[PDB]
């Protein structure tokens, strides 16, 4: 009836580095959860051994899977979810996992939960909705990442993302139909106005042409919907991460064109004025908290501001930015708190105190399909996992596929306020 192996192993992610992969062994077979990777957060423990992956080997984590967590857990009922996370965690001892690192204690969380899903006899997805208490579990609305700039880009953009999202959509099915669509007649204007090369992806599958007007961006997705056939059933997301053009001590973001918060602000209400924004992620800085405050204040009922670097997956942050009322979504990052049972605490808390919850890749990601059971679980409605492009993001889109058949024709899609 209980757990009898435990092991972990070092793998490679999707940007060429190394992770943490755990199997837990019972009598119903071998679970197999693997870990992604991308101040606040629990530690991400790496050898920095220079010698191997230029210091980001995960021997050590790997070994405190082996040597230290898994005696510990064989022998156990796996279906104690809440139990088994707090003795992992005061196994560690510290406050942010940094001793044994989150990045060992997730992979025997997540996997943990899944041999308790087969324990039960029901997919893994009906089982967090289960220690969720979810009422109704949905499928989300995929917020797919096609233009890229800021620090990923050697564009003359200054955001990170921008997102297309196929919110009118009537099921998964016909959603993940519609982003690829649109990517491909993305790609197909890009590549008529910049050229082959331009079109090569980032890490999460989008583009990042050498486009040079802040306001060149948001008009080609309206025309990659329109080519597409999809005209007025997308919305858009941004994530901003200002965090990475602001100085502390100019007090300013650098657009070298520095510019206000007020005037920041400026520009995000004639975008959301003009286009079919529904969502604003990291907007400011991670620690202006006010900036974000008066942002969120100004797009009440047009757009969600997201915490991300602001909340950090944290709950002494998400308290700080429920005070402050600065965003009313948390991205949901797992391997940020590091275990499920937080997690999942933290999801409820935000939605109990109003907030949406958009669940999350990292930018280094495996084949692991994890989040898009937790998502539909948590009946969120909104997931961030990639482009239509690259295994690491297709996968989790294939695994919402296999859970909207298995829901039937019954199953529920997208984010109603944006429905
Ligand atoms: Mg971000």
């Amino acid at each position: 009836m209980t757990i009898q192996k435990v092991h972990g192993r070092e793998i490679l992610d999707s940007r060429g580095n190394p992770t943490v992969e755990v199997e837990v062994t019972t009598e119903l077979g071998v679970f197999r959860s693997a870990v992604p990777s991308g101040i606040h957060e629990a530690c991400e423990l790496r050898d920095d051994d220079k010698r191997r992956y230029l210091g980001k080997g995960c021997l050590n984590a790997v070994k405190n899977v082996n040597d230290v967590l898994a005696p510990a857990l064989v022998g156990k009922d796996e279906l104690q979810q809440s139990t088994l996370d707090k003795l992992m965690r005061d196994l560690d001892g510290t406050p942010n996992k940094s001793k044994l690192g989150a990045n060992a204690i997730l992979g025997c969380s997540m996997a943990i939960s899944k041999a308790a899903a087969a324990r039960k006899g029901v997919p893994l997805y009906r089982y967090l909705a289960e220690l969720a208490g979810t009422k109704e579990v949905r499928l989300p609305v995929p917020c797919f990442n096609v233009i890229n700039g800021g620090k990923h880009a050697g564009n003359a953009l200054p955001f990170q993302e921008f997102m297309i999202a196929p919110v009118k959509a009537g099921s998964f099915n016909e959603a993940l139909r519609m982003g690829a669509e649109v990517y491909h007649s993305l790609k197909s204007i890009i590549k008529k106005k910049y050229g082959q090369d331009a079109v090569n992806v980032g890490d999460e599958g989008g583009f990042a042409p050498p486009i040079t007007d802040i306001n060149e961006p948001l008009p080609i997705l309206m025309e990659a919907i329109e080519q597409a056939g999809h005209k007025g059933r997308f919305a858009i997301c941004m994530d901003s991460a200002a965090s990475e053009t602001y100085d502390e001590n100019k007090k300013q973001y650098n657009l070298a064109t520095w510019v206000t918060a007020k005037q920041l602000a400026e520009t995000y209400a004639k975008w959301v004025s003009e286009y079919p924004i529904v969502s604003l992620e990291d907007p400011y800085d991670q620690d202006d908290f006010d900036g974000f405050a008066g942002i969120t204040e100004a797009l009440k009922g047009k757009a969600q501001v997201v915490g991300d670097d602001l909340t950090v997956t944290n709950v002494s942050r998400i308290k700080t930015a429920i005070e402050k009322k600065a965003c009313n979504s948390l991205l949901l990052k797992i391997n940020q708190i590091g275990t499920i049972t937080e997690a999942i605490e933290a999801s409820k808390f935000c939605m109990s105190n109003g907030w949406s919850v958009m669940v999350s890749h990292r930018s280094g990601e495996t084949e692991d399909t994890y989040i898009a059971d937790l998502v539909v679980g948590l009946g969120t409605g909104q997931i961030k996992t990639g482009a239509p492009c690259r295994g690491e993001r297709t996968a989790k889109l294939n695994q919402l596929l296999r859970i909207e058949e298995e829901l039937g024709a019954h199953a529920k899609f997208g984010f109603p306020a944006w429905s």
